[PDB]
């Protein structure tokens, strides 16, 4: 039973900073929020709920040797690196993350939940679902001999080309122990593929994926850069759109009418624009796509906010260095999004996206996920980079 | 910055021969066409844009040992021969070609674009899409043990039998690096198959191929000898028909209403009729089909021109010897097609077929692809066999 | 440059406790041992070099659900558990370990050497080399369908049946990144096999393994319970024997004449005798062998010491709980081995077994691996269970 | 068809498991399973009969000579650079098999022991000889 003393409380539900408060933590949950048992003093700190990152890849980090690494390294190495990546993510103030690809996160989540290793609460999508030659196709850009020995990927590998294959792929994701579904509706940037915005799913296939996932209680996140694929995914009924680089008035209207969530991922765009100027960092197939698309995400996100599109917090880490996820907040504030809305987008809006009601706000009956900042983030957003107190599920990880 | 001096300019857009002109070439493009910087003199030459051959097979050439060669030779040998074939094609005045089958042309195109080898600009279809036992089926006429070992070809090998397989085949062609799609709608002549004009695709499969290709920005060329398969392909919405031996009034009406392009390929027909009389040149299964169909192409092409069917230039080289592609012009003129129309069918009509607007005519902003002939081709068509100046993308390959 | 102050120094080379001393640590190595720069005080602690455990299995730990776990869990889970196992091992005072089986340790060693995770210095044998149906055969006790699917294990899987297969197996271990070689000369206890002491290698196969390993600079450790297999392995020229339950006067004479090292592993025997009485902990095939064999190790080790056989320190952890490796010391002292010899068997004798001369003794030029104990271990051996200071390669991990 | 010099082509190289010329060195586990362990037809040999079959397969593939890697290298994804990777009884088999088909053998060797083995077996040329010493020089001269 630990009583936390906070000089200033941030109300995620409303978006205002209250006065001094005392939280009572018992059984890993918040019991009382009485204004004003071991005592923890945070008198000179602003108390805020734990943050959520709705777009990470904890089983990888981008490097100059990234592409040559896909044939030399085994998943055990990726797990050994993901241990440190998860610790870095947890220490930065992010008590929960949504992982959007990779077959090590379902195992990292199991390890963290058992107490073997330290890290945030993971909601893992698992393997991605794509079509032939798609953005998430595992055998893109392989020579002929390797492509014959592996064989054509099928629904069990994530690659589908019909309604029945899509149904089997969702069922195989459920069998493999996933918490949600992730599809690539259009092309990408960092893949060894020629296109970056071509429509790669049919409406009748995305509809099948959504219908199959609805039976197993899953939500679907769609990766889309181009207009046509993004429109198809929004019309089929996905839960969130991942980059939306070429969004236009029509697609904004459809998203507003449907209630789809938007995850801008400023950090990935800034990173790829900065690294596209260097020579040898990217392949020659990737550099043009990276230079062309990574520079238009900030304008689209600002326009989406000004048009009334619901925006949640995601960084696409794995591109950027794990543990520097909060720099995204400052980017959002620089793009014109208010600091209070940027803080709400990681606490309550993220919980709405995840479909869980036990986290997000410091209220009785919820999980005890509390962080504390040295300075006030509403006046100076840079204060998000100075975290001094981190508590997850009633356990103090950083004092 | 090279200024080209021409005594007579051929206007592809209109079809008339103008007077003396001066072309200004800079940055690989044409800037000015001022009538009248290094100077190139072609005062005694008729100036004309570069030619396009819309039907070639640069990976092969027909020979008396052609059929026995499919089990002994590797694609590396075919590439080593395609080097010389491409140089011969470029020197004959053809600065662009459309390749309609093979898995060496996508590599040859990449090599040419990088400057490793010399040749024309290639638009490569890649592997062909057929049905089981079709004209482009890779395992036609194989013994039982070999067919057991290789296995039944699937959508990844080009052989499809349903809508979903057709969709996967188009996606696999996109993944393999193709620029367009080629299907065999009926039977052929040079394949180890019993039929020559039977319908081998259903309308619901060609429609799927066309719909899938439209998403990836591809155009579809259809090989058809018989009436029913050709009618199905025209109704499904293909871009061009390849031989059309048994075309009839109805099919002509449908092609005129739809805007489908026609590629007669006189040279292949003449070659197969001449070589069908010899003994041992063709297999016993092929000789009857070759003798029966190769003799009807010239009568159909003349009727198609007289009925108002749009005709583009193609020779089906690989059957004939690479480098003698211009003889087709004389054949066309002998069939009754005017010389001016025969010259236009290789410059502007070919560009319309290819779907590119940067080539075809010597106008500002277009690519600098220029050839020069010793004599006038409008009075004597044989002058197409004497090319003295060849420039491709602002680079002089033949002076 | 950290100077460590010690009240009492233990001389591993001689086996006596000296007086107060001051160690100078720079660059990860020991520079000066001047009797008597940041200062570390350990005035009330007996200083001793870091310990080495010559027999561990860091990729696993025995549990009531151990046998049913070999078909449900993936190596990623084993790595996530090995992280904590390695940290526990390092904190107990063991700065180096020799791993004798499992394909996660070569990855764990790479991760530790890169600084990603904390743990001791690992010398990993990798996959074990056995014969058909042997103790280390991966497919022992599988039903017919599974054995059909996997296929008969070959030299690449560790299972050999001839001289050339043994040579290929050693070469494949070198290719996979191993530091030594481990073979199973006889049967075991914890395997799903009928025998526990039958000879499973021929002399001509062990000789081939030793000869192949000598080229790649490898040392060979042999697992042997029975007399005949142990005699064969000693005669072939292996470096160490792992359990030696049924050793007899002749085999002792051969080991003394050859210089083979002996690793008794008291802890595994005690553990299996205690757990064999329980019902459901072991399979019905394992319980008789465990009850029969695990009760004889202590009498053989005492006789071996009294006969003059060189004995090194090893516990066979993975059977016992990781992190309780020093209780073996007390067992040795209870068996009649002197405390000073038991302490030497983990510092200098272990380094002699490993074939490295940079560790073992606190002398100039050696690695700075230092631990400190609260009490004197020569008078009370129980003081080995109270470690207060742990420094590995000049870095302090426990103060 | 193309212009160039007169080529005498050795073809695929003959190595042992995990050797310098091993085609699957430094591949992850899934790729190594799908390709399978290289055999004598792929150039990787581990016995006398495999070496004989490898020379015969080189002859069948249209080679003009034989090339083996006696020791480790530099540019390969392998840990060693001078370890002995062939036994004398395997190099002798390669040389004896090649002598029937009228082939000459060139040996790649950096380290002393592998180079000595290759010289003693009867190869025609040594390729780098970085760690050659007086003894090996005497053997090569003789
Ligand atoms: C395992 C994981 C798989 C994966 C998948 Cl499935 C998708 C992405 C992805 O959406 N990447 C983006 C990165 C990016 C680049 C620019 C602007 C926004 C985002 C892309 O290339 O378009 C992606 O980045 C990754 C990734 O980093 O690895
Ligand atoms: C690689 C390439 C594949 C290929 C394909 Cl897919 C189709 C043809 C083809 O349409 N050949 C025609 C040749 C021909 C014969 C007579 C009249 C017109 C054309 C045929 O046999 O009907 C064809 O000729 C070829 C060919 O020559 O090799
Ligand atoms: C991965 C690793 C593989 C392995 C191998 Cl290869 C050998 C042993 C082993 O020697 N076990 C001993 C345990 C034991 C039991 C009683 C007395 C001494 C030792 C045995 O069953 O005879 C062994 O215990 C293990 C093991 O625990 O898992
Ligand atoms: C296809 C061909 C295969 C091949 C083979 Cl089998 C051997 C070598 C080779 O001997 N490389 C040398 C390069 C080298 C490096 C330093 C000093 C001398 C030579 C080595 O890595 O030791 C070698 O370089 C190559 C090569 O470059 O590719
Ligand atoms: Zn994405
Ligand atoms: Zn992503
Ligand atoms: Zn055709
Ligand atoms: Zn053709
Ligand atoms: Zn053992
Ligand atoms: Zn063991
Ligand atoms: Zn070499």
């Amino acid at each position: 039973p630990v009583a936390v003393q906070c000089g200033r409380l941030f109300d995620a539900r409303s978006g205002q900073l209250k006065g001094p408060h005392t939280l009572l933590v018992a059984d890993g949950r918040i019991r009382q929020v009485l204004p004003g048992a071991r005592v923890v003093d945070l008198g000179d700190k602003v108390c805020l709920p734990g943050w959520t990152d709705l777009h990470v890849h904890l089983g990888e980090q981008s490097s100059p040797q990234s592409y040559s690494e896909d044939f030399r390294l085994d998943p055990v190495d990726h797990a050994f690196r993901a241990v440190g990546y998860a610790e870095k993510t947890l220490m930065a103030g992010f008590t929960s993350v949504r992982d959007l690809g990779g077959e090590v996160s379902p195992h990292l989540r199991d390890a963290i939940n058992q107490g073997l290793v330290r890290g945030p609460r993971i909601f893992a999508a698992g393997k991605s679902i794509a079509t032939t030659g798609g953005h998430a196709d595992p055998t893109n850009g392989w020579n002929e001999r390797l492509a014959h020995l592996v064989g054509a990927p099928g629904p069990a590998e994530g690659v589908v080309n019909s309604v029945d294959e899509a149904r089997q792929a969702v069922r195989q994701r459920y069998k493999e122990g996933s918490d949600l579904i992730k599809i690539t509706a259009t092309g990408g940037v960092l893949s060894y593929a020629r296109s970056g915005d071509a429509p790669q799913f049919t409406v009748d296939e995305i509809k099948a994926v959504v219908d199959t996932a609805r039976d197993y209680g899953f939500r679907v996140a769609a990766h889309a850069h181009g207009t046509e694929g993004m429109k198809r995914a929004v019309q089929a009924g996905v839960t969130s759109i991942e980059h939306g680089t070429y969004m236009d008035d029509e697609v904004m209207r459809l998203m507003k009418q449907h209630g789809t969530w938007y995850v801008p991922t400023f950090y990935a765009g800034r990173f790829v624009t900065e690294k596209a100027a260097i020579d040898g960092y990217f392949p020659e197939v990737v550099r043009p796509k990276a230079a062309r698309i990574g520079a238009l995400i900030s304008q689209t996100a600002a326009k989406a906010y000004r048009n009334g599109v619901r925006i949640a917090f995601g960084t696409n880490q794995g591109v950027g260095p794990h543990g520097d996820n909060a720099r995204e907040f400052v980017y959002m504030v620089e793009a014109g999004i208010p600091a209070a809305y940027a803080l709400q987008a990681a606490t309550v809006h993220a919980a709405q996206v995840l479909g869980v009601d036990d986290q997000g706000v410091l209220e009785p009956g919820k999980r005890a996920d509390v962080i504390a900042l040295a300075g006030n983030p509403l006046e100076d957003i840079n204060a998000v980079l100075d975290v001094r107190f981190v508590m997850k599920d009633g356990v103090i990880y950083k004092q």
